């Protein structure tokens, strides 16, 4: 893996080092506190905070009761269809990998070695530039492979 981050301060926002042509790969390795409600990984149209920049990808576990993840793409500070994810793999206490990868109509998410979730393309992916990562969660490392 090229372009590695390590230990970052969450919340965190970085400019991704190269377009997400199909076939990228996103690995994001971390634990999750036992004080977590939620959090997530977003890939966006540039970092602005007012407006709020475009939200491609919204990738959010949530923690209450048995757990989910809700995925949804955010457009002029307007959140879409919700695409929710019942069988989740992770909980609190719990360690995990996320790998995102990229396709031409999808993105195609495994989580701890094991096809997790789809998520048809809504913006073009071409317009991502931007990983941030918010919420309770603690991350170890983010690498790339284009
Ligand atoms: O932070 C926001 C983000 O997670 C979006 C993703 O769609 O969900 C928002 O919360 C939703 C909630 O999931 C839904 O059950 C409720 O009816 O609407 C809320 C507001 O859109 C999060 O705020």
């Amino acid at each position: 893996l090229q372009n590695i981050i390590y230990n970052p301060v969450i919340p965190f926002v970085g400019t991704i080092p190269d377009q997400l042509d199909p076939g990228t790969l996103i690995v994001i390795r971390g634990h999750v506190p036992s004080d977590a409600d939620r959090f997530q990984v977003d890939l966006q149209n540039g970092s602005s905070v007012k407006p709020r920049a475009d939200v491609a990808f919204h990738f959010n576990p949530r923690f209450k009761r048995a757990g989910c993840i809700v995925c949804n793409t955010l457009i002029n500070e307007k959140w879409g269809r919700e695409e929710i994810t019942y069988d989740t793999p992770f909980k609190r206490e719990k360690s995990f990998e996320i790998v995102i990868m990229v396709l031409k109509d999808k993105f195609q998410v495994a989580v701890n070695g094991k096809h997790t979730l789809l998520y048809g393309h809504r913006i073009g992916p071409e317009k991502i530039d931007t990983l941030g990562i918010y919420g309770k969660v603690n991350i170890h490392s983010i690498g790339f492979s284009f």
